[PDB]
């Protein structure tokens, strides 16, 4: 049997009312030759690609047909707190909520999902994830490729585990709280190592880490180069050509890779040093999806300039806010214990060389945040607006992969885990490695959010969000 096609997003404008429509609903999706219970946004699975122009307003109808709560976040997206999706921002089952995305940041590849209270890693798990697709003057310029689903595609990477019935196998447990929820299926736009056909010339992906846990670091198979144009936040100054490209969950590059007649290659995803994340068949290079040339010449550019990046300031007298991250010894103890029992040795490849004692022990609250889990009647502090801040993470105390996320912002590294960042990771990031040690960044809020619709700022491995590594702060 031959792979199937990449799935493509749909690419979805506003209407003669300036309204896009979202609804969130349970449908089945088919693993394997197996049905499975899943949750889209219009759709049974993942969701559409929203396009925003920079200085364009749109109108967002947001349709809860699930039977429980949810709240959709624009990850990346630098808009009023109000409007952030964060845990406050409950659509109730069988209810609509509005939004009003007033677009003002260069242009990138953001995306969307849940933030349900406790609950984020299940129904991201479960299938909720979409694109945005911000444009602005600047990016059209520079004819990049540019057709969507042919030489522009978006690939959204996340791993999942079933249970014997076909049904998604997501639990929330000891294990899950410490390591995070990961799996031994690999899906690309839902789909199971599937191929794409592209243009002889410069393909350009889209890459996406959606999965709840697991880092990935992607290559080709046969060693060809990735050209990395934008991270999180957009362009780069300039192409940085990259042999292997390291994404943390949540993460967004785009890169273009050469395509050849007569010679497929695949993207791959190469074994990580990460807990857990080198089980079998993740011990070894994993394919992601196979490019498939097509003997017809595609249009785009690679520019040798793309944009211009501002200079670091001055870092004298701007305020310098410590976040601790935490684990409680114990419950990370047990977490790595379990992990290890289940699988060996293997948990631990790459590497460097039962009683009820009540609500203090609970796994729910082990993670924290300045000594505290998550209080969302408690924002941690007010943060400046229009002000540059330097943020230090730390995460000194235990060995976990916490990719920190801020919402409101794109920041620029200073410091990713007590090292200058990569030049592909030196321009405008939402994400910063945090794995026992220090990462600082220089960050700025261009708007509000009150205590009602407070900015998080948390680690983006789901498990460790929904057991407290997370803090609210206000702006303005
Ligand atoms: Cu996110
Ligand atoms: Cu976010
Ligand atoms: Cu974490
Ligand atoms: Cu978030
Ligand atoms: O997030």
């Amino acid at each position: 049997a031959e792979r199937p096609t990449l799935p493509i997003p749909d690419l979805l404008t506003t209407d003669a009312r300036n309204r896009i429509q979202l609804t969130i609903g349970a449908g089945q999706s088919t693993f394997g030759g197996k049905t499975a219970t899943t949750w889209g946004y219009n759709g049974n699975l993942l969701g559409p690609a929203v396009k925003l122009q920079r200085g364009k307003a749109v109108t967002v109808d947001i349709y809860n047909q699930l039977t429980e709560e949810t709240t959709l976040h624009w990850h990346g997206l630098e808009v009023p707190g109000e409007v952030d999706g964060g845990p406050q921002g409950i659509i109730p089952p069988g209810g609509k909520r509005s939004v009003t995305l007033n677009v003002d940041q260069p242009a990138a590849t953001c995306w969307f999902h849940p933030h349900q209270h406790g609950k984020t890693g299940r129904q991201v798990a479960m299938g909720l994830a979409g694109l945005v697709v911000i444009e602005d003057d600047e990016i059209l310029k520079l004819m990049l490729p540019k057709q969507w689903g042919i030489d522009d595609v978006p690939v959204i990477v996340q791993d999942k585990k079933f249970s014997a019935d076909g049904q998604i196998d997501y639990q929330l447990d000891v294990m899950t709280a410490a390591v995070g929820w990961f799996g031994d299926t690999l899906l690309t736009n839902g789909a199971i190592y599937p191929q794409h056909a592209a243009p002889r010339g410069w393909l350009r992906l889209r890459l996406l880490n959606g999965c709840n846990a697991r880092s990935l670091n992607f290559a080709t198979s046969d060693n060809r180069p990735l050209y990395v144009i934008a991270s999180d936040g957009g362009l780069l100054p300039e192409p940085v050509k990259v042999s292997e490209l390291p994404v943390l969950m949540g993460e967004r590059f785009e890169v273009l890779v050469e395509v050849n007649d007569n010679k497929p290659f695949d993207l791959v995803t190469l074994p990580v040093s990460q807990m857990g994340m080198a089980i079998a068949p993740f011990d070894k290079p994993h394919p992601v999806m196979r490019i498939q040339p097509i003997a017809i010449s595609a249009s785009g550019a690679l520019p040798d300039t793309l944009s211009s990046l501002p200079a670091l300031p001055s870092l004298e007298g701007l305020t310098v806010r410590k976040l601790q991250l935490s684990m409680d010894p114990m419950l990370d103890m047990m977490g790595m214990q379990m992990l290890m029992e289940k699988y060996g040795d293997q948990a631990m490849a790459g590497m460097d060389h039962h009683m009820n004692h009540g609500g203090k022990f609970d796994f729910h609250h082990a993670n924290k945040i300045n000594g505290q889990a998550f209080d969302m009647n408690k924002p941690m502090f007010a943060a400046a607006k229009g002000q540059y801040e330097r943020w230090v993470i730390s995460g000194v105390g235990d060995m976990m992969l916490h990719p920190f996320h801020i919402h409101g912002t794109q920041f620029r590294i200073l410091s990713e885990n007590g090292k200058p960042p990569a030049a592909h990771r030196a321009g405008w990031k939402d994400t910063v490695k945090v794995e026992g040690n220090v990462s600082e960044v220089l960050v700025k809020f261009n708007h509000d959010a009150p205590k009602e619709h407070a900015y998080m700022a948390h680690c983006h491995l789901l498990e460790h969000i929904d057991t407290g590594m997370m803090l609210g702060f206000t702006v303005g």
